[PDB]
């Protein structure tokens, strides 16, 4: 634990959790489901907001900028997989403005 994790997960995971765009993310990008067969050969490192809670839940992280950059690849992901055109990409947008916005006033430690 650290005062900057602590703010991640109580102030960032919560805003984005509870967002109404954030259902995509919510748990890890299951490829057969979704009819996406080339997903994990595109996509190296998944991550999802459920893998990146459960980390926050069980203090997994040494410092704060490891789950920022997961949240990071989480995005990343979303954007460099799907079509511009995606609705996907404009959900990941908008909750990537709330995770900065929330960012900007995260504690310094």
């Amino acid at each position: 634990v650290t005062n900057q994790l602590q703010y991640l997960h109580k102030v960032v995971m919560k805003a984005l959790w509870k967002h109404q765009f954030a259902w995509p993310f919510l748990q890890p990008v299951d490829a057969v489901k979704l009819g996406l067969p080339d997903y994990h050969k595109i996509i190296k490192q998944p991550m999802d907001m459920g893998t990146i809670k459960r980390r926050l839940e069980n203090n997994y992280y040494w410092a704060a900028s490891e789950c920022m950059q997961d949240f990071n690849t989480m995005f990343t992901n979303c954007y460099i997989y799907n079509k511009p055109t995606d609705d996907i990409v404009l959900m990941a947008q908008t909750l990537e403005k709330i995770f900065l916005q929330k960012v900007a006033s995260m504690p310094q430690e």
